[PDB]
């Protein structure tokens, strides 16, 4: 009661998937930021700052996001807000983080919505990103363009997929919307049914799938698919979770193709030798996961703008600093970008083929070998 306290706390706040059917996504994008503000406390990389996270649960449900993120950006005085996982979540959350001009950082979206918002901004690429290097590689090898099809969650996420895989269609062969083979499921159900049905009465059937879905609901449509004799090449964009579908979906995952948007957790880039010393210091039991991952390096790019403060650190000062970062080096190999007139640090795609037992980092050339 005594002991003066003069370290300034820090809050951050974040709406996330904690529980439901898409938990594992919040849950270990959450584990990484905290991952990184552990570190970065051992390191002492912000003398006399104390880090704490506010993370609120809206079970990538965007009915509760809006009275989480009111609450973030209100009555707990949030000084950003960090991770938030989902795209019609995203949707929700960024008009609030505008009106009270609160930086809206890292989302876990590749959603082009977050991409047209001068408080939003970004760490990793765009779903348009991954469909384009997704499609390009499937033509390359001789899928033609009729051959691609889609699994997507029936709301602003799948959407946004599904119209970056058409774009990137588009490149190669004019088509008419209509004509792609498109199956959906409802958010945060396992129902799959009908889109698979939708898949297989398709002309010609599909040889190539890409889902923009999440681990349970894509878990279920392979497995359903494999049932009922259709076994097309499966391509999971970055938010399906591919660390969780793996473990879902056992042997039955081994040859499926998930783009991601940070390097192999396994790789000996500096930054992710970091993330592993990070995480085995912060709880040696926890799985490394690329979701982890992402949520560490959007940590680690965070405090690295709040370390360049100079004066008080607020919601205008971090969105200044974020911006201020211009071209720098975090360990990722090459160079991220951000600007007044830049709000996407990475355009890079990870692909990764899943194995037996792991997955490993996959060159677009050995793509059906």
């Amino acid at each position: 009661d005594a002991t003066p306290v003069d370290a300034q706390l820090l809050k951050f706040g974040m709406s996330t998937a904690l529980s439901g059917p898409a938990a594992e996504l919040g849950i270990n994008m959450r584990h990484g930021i905290l991952a990184a503000f552990d570190e970065a406390k051992a390191k002492n990389h912000l003398p006399s700052k104390t880090l704490k996270l506010i993370a609120l649960d809206d079970g990538y449900e965007p009915a509760r996001t809006a009275p989480n993120m009111h609450r973030l950006t209100d009555e707990h005085e949030v000084l950003a807000v960090v991770g938030n996982v989902g795209t019609p979540t995203a949707i929700t959350a960024i008009p609030i983080a505008q009106q009270t001009k609160t930086p809206f950082f890292g989302a876990f979206t590749g959603a082009s919505a977050l991409r047209k918002v001068e408080f939003v901004i970004n760490y990793r690429a765009s779903y348009a990103e991954e469909t384009a290097a997704m499609v390009d590689a499937l033509v390359a090898k001789g899928i033609k363009p009729e051959e691609i099809g889609f699994f997507t969650q029936n709301d602003s996420y799948g959407d946004d997929g599904f119209f970056g895989g058409l774009a990137a269609i588009r490149r190669h062969q004019s088509v008419k919307v209509s004509s792609l083979p498109h199956g959906r499921y409802r958010r945060n159900t396992s129902q799959v049914e009908d889109g698979l049905a939708d898949l297989l009465m398709h002309q010609p059937l599909p040889k190539a799938v890409i889902m923009v879905g999440t681990y349970e609901p894509c878990s279920k449509l392979i497995r359903m698919a494999r049932m009922n004799n259709f076994n097309p090449q499966f391509l999971a964009v970055s938010f399906v979770g591919a660390d969780a579908l793996q473990r879902s979906l056992g042997d039955l995952a081994n040859g499926i193709v998930a783009t991601q948007v940070v390097p192999h957790f396994d790789s000996d880039l500096p930054l992710v030798r970091e993330y592993r010393d990070a995480m085995r210091d912060y709880d040696p039991e926890l799985p490394l996961s690329f979701v982890s991952l992402e949520g560490y390096i959007v940590g680690r790019i965070l405090v690295k703008a709040v370390t360049s403060i100079k004066g008080e650190i607020s919601r205008s000062s971090i969105a200044a600093a974020l911006e201020q970062l211009g071209q720098f080096d975090i360990g990722l190999g090459a160079p991220l970008t951000l600007g007044p007139n830049d709000h996407q640090a990475s355009s890079k795609v990870w692909p990764v083929l899943i194995g037996a037992d792991s997955s490993q980092s996959l060159a677009w050339e050995e793509l059906l070998s």
